[PDB]
C-alpha cells in the first residue's frame, strides 16, 4: 500500500539564501509527496507500480472519491484512519485492522465485486474495541457499506462504533412534510406519479393546533393502475382526544388525481395539522 | 466541461542538468495542471470561464465535495468516471451517459432544485448495462440522491449497479442496540425525549441465553404530550419456544419515564436478552 | 479556524521576463496556499498551530474526508460553504450559522461524542431560511449525521433543505430485486444466511405479465435457528385482479434451504412476476 508522508510545504523563508540548485531539489519532492499524498487518497493506488502514478493511464482525481484494493498481505498491518477500502473476498475472508483512533477519525469499506459472504466474511478489528461487539466485527453482507467512526479516544479509551449499509437499492421516499387541513376541512397531498411505484407505505399523524386532539395510522397503498385506484390497507391506528369510540379525529382516503396517487386528508376538528411520511415504496422491476 | 489530464509530477532527476528557465515551465505547468484537476473535482467547473478559476470569487476546495452543473450538449458525449453531477431539468429531461467503468469505479448525481420529474426525467446510460434494468435507468424522483458502481469489468463484462435516495428528510434512529433484561425480571430502555417525536415504530426481539425461547414483534407507539403517556400498538407477534399459548416468554409496555420516551421490557424466563431497534419516526412540523 | 484562499495558479507567462528570486516567492507562496486549501478541507484544522500543519504529528489527506472541530468562539461568525463539522455539545449548545449559499452549496455536520441532546443542541440556521422550519432548525438526536443544501438561490431566494440521519447501526438490506415465478408455478428466493439476522420485515408484490393480476403483502419472519424453520406473519395483503376472495393470486412461504432463510413465491396464474424486498431486520447483538 501507499502510505502518505504528512503535508509538507515550501520553505520561502529561504531562497536569497539558498541557490537554485537546492531548493528546486527540496521543494519538488515536497510537491511530489504532498501530490502523491492526494491522488492517492482519490485515485487508484495500483496504478503507483507503473510511471509513479503518471502517464496516459496514470492517477486521475475522483470527485466521487475512490476505495482502495489492496492484498491480503498488505491487510497483514494495522490500516491508516481516514482510509477506505473496496474489499475482495472472493477467494477467501479478508481480515482488516485499524489503528488506534481519535474522536472523529473514520475508515470506510465497500464490496463492488459482492462477494462478501458468510464463509467468506469481511473481519474488521478497530484498535482497542468497537461498542456493541465483543472482539471483532463479522460483516456478512454482500454488497455493502461500512463505516467506521471513533466515538472517544482520551487516553487509551479509543472505542469505535459503526454503520452497514446497501450499497445499492431503492431508498427514496417520495413525500415527507406537514400539511394543514384546509378551513375546508379536507387536504390533498401527491405523493408520487401513478407509474413511480407499485405500493407504498406511509405514516400520517395528525394533530390539532392545541395538541388535544391526535392520530397516527400506518397505512399500506397498492396502486392499480388499471382500473386507475388505489387500494389501501390502514391499521394501527392511534387516537388520544377523541371525544368518541366511533369515526374520529381524521380521515385518510386515497385515489388518482391529475396521474398522481394521492392522500385525502379530511377532519371535522376546525385546525388540524395533518404529517405524510412515505418510508417504504416496491416496484416490480425486470427479474433478472 | 472540463476533463482533467492524470497525475504529473516534477522530474527532480533533472535541474543540475536543465536550466531554470525550462525546468519552471515545466514544472509550473505540471503544478498547475494538477492542482486544476484538484480543484475542479471538489469545486464549481464553471468558474473556469473567468481567470482560470482564480480571483476573488475563484474556485475552492469543498470538504463536502462538490456537485458539477453542466449543460445538455455537454452531456452529449460519455463522462468519465469518479465525476459527479446536480442535475437541472427544469426544461427538459436530462441524458447523461456514463464511459465503460471498472470495478469500483463510481458516479453520482444529485437534483439540488427537484427538477427531476416524469416529465423531465433523470436519464442514465451506464456503457454495457445496469443490473435489473433493461436499457437506460429512468429516475423520476424529485430531490434524489443517486449513485452507480461497477460490480464487475474484466472484459466486456462492464455492468454497474445502483441505490437511489432521498437528498432531504429525518431519517435518524434514535435507538438501536440489545439489553440485559436484569434479574428483577425488568428493564427500561429509553428510546427518545417526549419532545422529539409524536410516534415511532421499532422492532423487538427477546431471545434466552440459550436459545429456546423467543420472540419478536412490531410496534407503533404514539406520544400523548398532554397526559405525559404513550399508546402502543403490538402485532405481528411471533413466539418459539413458549411453553403456553397465553402471556408469554416477555412482555412490551411504554410510558414517559423523566421525561423520556421509554420502553419496559420485562420477562419471566430468566437470562433474557432484549434488542429494541427504532426503525421508524413521524414528528409534526410546520405545514410548508 | 482556517479560512482558505480560492485557487491560485502558477503565472508560467512570466520566467524569462522575472528572476528566479519573484518567480520562486510568488511562485512558492502560491504553491502553500493551494495545498493548505485542499489539507485543511481533507484534514485536522488544529493542527495549523503547530509547524503550519507539517511535521511527524502534520496535517494528512483523509480519504475518508474531515470534519473539523472548531470551538464556541469560531461559531460566532457565519461558517463558509461546503464546510464540515463535528459538533461538540457536551458543555451546552452550540449554535452554528451558514453563509448565504447558492444552488448545490452544501455543509455537513456529525456528531461523534453523541453529545447532541435536547438540553445541549445542535442550533443550525441557514442565511435566509429552511424548508419546513420556521427559524433555525434544532438538532437534538445523539450521533447524528446532518447534510444541509441550498435547493434555491436566484437573489435573495436563498432557501435551504436537509436530512438527518445516524452514523450508526444496521441499515443494510439483504435482498432486493424482482423474480419470475417459473413455469412450474414457484420460485425460491433467498433472503440471507440463517445465521445473521433473527427477524426481518419485507414487501412482497407479484403481478401478472399483463397486469390484470396483482397482490402485495407486508410480511415480518422470524428465525427459528433451533428447529430450522422460520415462523411468518403476512397481513395488509391488497389484491385487484382477483377472480375469488378466497386463497389468490400468489402464495408466499418462508423456511430455511440450504441453510438460507428462503422465501417461496408460488402462484396458479401463469406469467407472474415478484418483486421482493427486505425493507428491515433485528439482529440480538451482546447487551452494551
Amino acid at each position: 500500500m501507499f502510505i502518505q508522508e504528512p503535508k509538507k510545504l515550501i520553505d520561502t523563508g529561504e531562497i536569497g539564501n539558498a541557490s537554485t540548485g537546492d531548493i528546486l531539489f527540496d521543494g519538488g519532492n515536497k510537491i511530489n509527496s504532498d501530490f502523491n499524498a492526494i491522488y492517492n487518497a482519490f485515485g487508484d493506488q495500483r496504478k503507483m507500480a507503473v510511471a509513479n502514478g503518471t502517464g496516459a493511464d496514470g492517477q486521475i482525481i475522483h470527485a466521487t472519491g475512490y476505495y482502495q484494493k489492496h492484498s491480503i498481505t498488505e491487510y497483514a498491518t494495522p490500516v491508516k484512519v481516514g482510509t477506505r477500502h473496496d474489499i475482495d473476498t472472493s477467494t477467501v475472508g479478508v481480515k482488516v485492522i485499524i489503528e488506534r483512533g481519535e474522536l472523529g477519525d473514520c475508515v470506510e469499506f465497500i464490496n463492488s465485486n459482492g462477494s462478501i459472504s458468510v464463509t467468506n466474511p469481511l473481519t474488521i478489528q478497530a484498535i482497542d474495541s468497537i461498542k456493541g461487539v465483543s472482539g471483532n466485527l463479522v460483516v456478512t453482507s454482500p454488497y455493502s457499506k461500512v463505516t467506521l467512526r471513533c466515538i472517544s479516544s482520551d487516553n487509551s479509551t479509543s472505542v469505535w462504533n459503526y454503520s452497514i449499509e446497501s450499497m445499492f437499492g431503492q431508498k427514496e421516499s417520495p413525500a415527507e412534510g406537514t400539511w394543514n387541513i384546509s378551513t375546508s376541512g379536507s387536504v390533498d397531498i401527491p405523493l408520487f406519479h401513478r407509474t413511480e411505484y407499485n405500493m407504498a407505505k406511509l405514516l400520517v399523524t395528525c394533530q390539532s393546533v392545541d395538541g388535544r386532539k391526535i392520530k397516527t395510522a400506518e397505512i399500506n397503498i397498492l396502486v392499480d393502475t388499471v382500473n386507475s385506484e388505489v387500494i389501501s390497507s390502514e391499521y394501527a391506528v392511534m387516537r388520544v382526544g377523541n371525544e368518541t369510540e366511533e369515526d374520529e379525529i381524521a380521515n385518510i382516503a386515497f385515489s388518482i388525481k391529475e396521474n398522481y396517487v394521492t392522500a385525502t386528508i379530511s377532519s371535522s376538528t376546525v385546525g388540524m395539522r395533518a404529517a405524510v411520511k412515505v418510508i417504504a415504496t416496491q416496484k416490480i422491476g425486470v427479474a433478472q
